[PDB]
């Protein structure tokens, strides 16, 4: 767990970033603002500011009754619900960090970051992302893999119930500082990522602010809430340390989103690309009063201009592009930008103290507008990898830059714009291809959903491309698309050699499309 070198900690701290509360402080002191308030609610569970903290401090002496101790590490394993916000809290109080497992992980990754982490404990659901968990968690604790295994729901020993620990008196001391981990967030098997209370809550706070949350922001999360995106950016927490109201939801579909908006008058939410696209695509549950909404943050991948210019007139709402990463940096359009900028770019960075370099293959620094490997250090920023020695001194330069191995340029006013991953690049006999500018003409197309362009061998010009499209219906020719490329004036060596329509693409845990799957897919 490498930290900040002195001079930046007193930097971070005279710039008044880091302030001097742990998160369940900051929790309880905005609960102690507006008590009464509905803080979260579900299909039927409507919990105040005052209901959450009290339950949140009597799950605490419950786990602490149940072995948990300040230092512990835990794998949270839950759907989005009130009870991994619970869960979340009662664990910040105690001092134990809990591993933020996506709903979308199994057993080798769960395995993997209980042995690694040496938890004591699971914490999971009697269901999850459609999975039946409790088979693998008996396997945790006959393995040995963690001590523990705690069920929300029904289960069978040797696993334990979550529910009766929330019967015990109220613990009313917190144990957490504000400069120890708080959580593990994970990369995008995942590494661990240390995060502490001071910075992630500096992350917290600046990005609310950023985004302009207050009391009246109700929060819909579109993505899993364990996710830096949906949890911190500003998140679930930048809801709840705004007084603001979570509305959770353990599904994006438009149809359920659109009914869910319409019933709680949801104001706020973030989705990655692909899920944007089925609400802007949706037809007859468009019928829904979206009137409320006023802010949809996008961002895990790039939104083409093509869509972000939709955001408005179908939805009504503000678009904000969110370049962003669970090891630091956020960047953010601001919510006063012109257009060029919300359509075009994603973002610049949070804080005036985070440090950006784009640089190329040898680690010069490229000039203005240049493509280049984006690195970047600053107060929200890991200096490494959690127990990850031999892997950090790869991913981090001496002087403590992450390496985020993004390909980005910068505007003429910091703005980040993202070309893709170093992995994505595209070079076709000698000629580069930036694949978004291929993807962002196809998705402007009437009869194409989403597009996703990648690298396939080829004996001659060493790379040809693969365009990968959902079409709505009628669906277009790969043929018919080829020439409409030609029409919108795209060169011609840009032209996919290859165009396959498809229902569907590979997705990540999040919903981002894998366009590693769809590389060894060609080979
Ligand atoms: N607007 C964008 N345009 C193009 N690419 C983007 C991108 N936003 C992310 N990426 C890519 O996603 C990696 C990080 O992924 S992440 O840890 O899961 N966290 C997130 O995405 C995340 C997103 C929002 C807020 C907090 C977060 O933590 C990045 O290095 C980069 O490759």
């Amino acid at each position: 767990a490498p930290d900040w070198p002195a001079a930046f900690v007193r930097r971070y701290l005279d710039a008044g970033h880091w302030q001097d509360q742990s998160f369940a402080e900051a929790l309880a002191t905005s609960a102690a603002r507006h008590p009464r308030r509905i803080a979260l609610c579900d299909d039927d569970q409507r919990l105040s500011y005052a209901d959450l903290l009290q339950r949140c401090r009597r799950l605490a002496a419950g786990l602490r009754q149940a072995g948990l101790a300040h230092g512990d590490t835990v794998v949270l394993h839950l759907p989005n619900g009130i009870a991994f916000v619970e869960t979340c809290f009662a664990l910040f109080q105690l001092g134990v960090r809990p591993v933020l497992a996506l709903p979308a992980h199994r057993q080798h990754e769960i395995s993997g970051f209980c042995r690694f982490a040496e938890a004591k404990a699971y914490i999971g659901a009697e269901r999850i992302d459609g999975f039946d968990p409790r088979p693998m968690a008996r396997e945790l604790l006959a393995s040995g893999a963690c001590r523990m295994a705690l069920i929300h729901g029904e289960a069978e020993a040797p696993l334990q119930a979550l529910a009766p620990l929330y019967q015990a008196d109220a613990l009313e001391d917190c144990a957490a500082r504000a400069e120890d981990i708080a959580c593990f967030q994970l990369s995008g098997t995942p590494k661990l990522i240390p995060r502490r209370h001071r910075e992630y809550l500096y992350n917290v706070r600046a990005s609310a602010e950023v985004c302009g949350f207050d009391e009246h922001t109700v929060y819909l999360t579109g993505l899993p809430m364990a996710h830096n995106f949906t949890l911190c950016c500003p998140g679930v927490i930048g809801t709840l340390l705004a007084s603001g109201r979570v509305v959770v939801s353990q599904r994006a579909d438009p149809e359920h989103c659109f009914a869910l908006i319409a019933r709680e008058r949801v104001t706020h939410t973030a989705l990655v690309p692909p899920l944007a696209m089925l609400w802007l695509d949706a037809q007859e549950s468009r019928r829904a009063d979206l009137s409320s909404l006023r802010l949809l943050q996008v961002g895990g991948s790039r939104l083409g201009s093509s869509a972000a210019q939709r955001v408005e007139p179908v939805l009504g709402c503000q678009l904000q592009q969110v370049l962003g990463m669970a090891e630091g940096l956020i960047c953010y359009t601001r919510l006063d930008d012109p257009p060029e900028r919300v359509l075009h770019t994603q973002g610049r960075p949070l804080s005036p103290d985070d440090e950006v370099r784009v640089v190329d293959a040898e680690g010069r620094e490229v000039g203005p507008g240049e493509v280049g490997e984006l690195t970047v250090r600053g107060p929200y920023t890991i200096r490494g990898y959690y127990r990850l020695p031999e892997h950090n001194a790869k991913a981090f330069s001496a002087d403590g830059f992450y390496r985020t191995g993004d390909r980005v340029s910068r505007d003429k006013d910091g703005y980040l714009v993202v070309e893709g991953r170093d992995k994505d690049q595209i070079n076709r006999g000698g000629e580069k291809i930036a694949a978004e500018e291929v993807e962002n003409l196809l998705i402007a197309h009437p009869q194409v959903h989403d597009a996703t362009v990648v690298a396939m061998p080829d004996s001659l010009l060493g790379e040809r491309t693969c365009a990968f499209v959902i079409p709505r219906q009628p669906a277009p020719s790969a043929l018919k698309l080829k020439q409409y490329l030609h029409a919108c004036g795209l060169a011609a060596f840009k032209v996919p050699d290859r165009i396959e329509l498809v229902p569907a693409f590979p997705q990540t845990g999040i919903g981002k499309i894998s366009k590693k799957d769809l590389r060894e897919r060609l080979r």
